[PDB]
């Protein structure tokens, strides 16, 4: 699942082929 330890969603985000975030930079 998404890898990107720098996005903070929960249970729902569809973060699994569509991450859009960098390490200190997530904007969900
Ligand atoms: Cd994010
Ligand atoms: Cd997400
Ligand atoms: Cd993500």
């Amino acid at each position: 699942i998404c890898t990107n330890a720098a996005c903070k969603c929960a249970n729902g985000c569809k973060c699994g082929s569509g991450c859009s975030c960098t390490e200190g930079n997530c904007a969900c």
